[PDB]
């Protein structure tokens, strides 16, 4: 029940919840991711592979869930702030990735898509991980849908 077994816990549940209306379960699951997002937003991390799992989890747990007591926005400000912080002290990592591409949603830093381009240009493009083509389908999927009033008119 360690703060890095949360976070991965978290982060895993997060995932669940945005891969899968108003059923006691559903709420149940959204209120779950809530729930940890909440007690783990609190936590500082002065290790920085530590401090990085904390703010994946928080950013996909506070995007996963559709709970959002009015103050949710600011506090992914508070957590994009902790990323912006430990960036370019992280080695190059799935983590790292994913903090990329999380953090350019939330943001449209277009210095951060393209640090998560030359990341993916070091893979393997003849054996990517089920991983790394999840993460560059959902880099791809914020890039496409920055304007929803550029959404194809039909
Ligand atoms: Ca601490
Ligand atoms: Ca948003």
């Amino acid at each position: 029940n360690s703060l890095l077994s949360r976070a991965l816990e978290l982060q895993r549940m997060a995932h669940e919840l945005m891969y899968l209306i108003y059923s006691d379960e559903f709420c149940r699951l959204n209120k779950e991711v809530l729930t940890r997002s909440d007690s783990l937003f609190s936590e500082q991390s002065s290790d920085i592979e530590e401090e990085g799992n904390l703010c994946l989890a928080l950013l996909m747990g506070y995007n996963a869930t559709i709970y959002d007591n009015g103050d949710k926005e600011r506090k992914k400000q508070v957590i994009l702030d902790r990323i912006y912080n430990i960036m370019s002290q992280l080695p190059a990592s799935l983590l790292k990735m994913r903090l990329l591409t999380w953090g350019y949603s939330e943001t449209y830093d277009e210095e951060l898509a393209h640090e998560a381009h030359q990341l993916i240009e070091t893979w393997n493009i003849s054996d990517l991980t089920d991983e790394q083509k999840e993460i560059i389908e959902e880099l791809r999927n914020f890039e496409e849908n920055q304007y929803p009033w550029e959404e194809v008119q039909e």
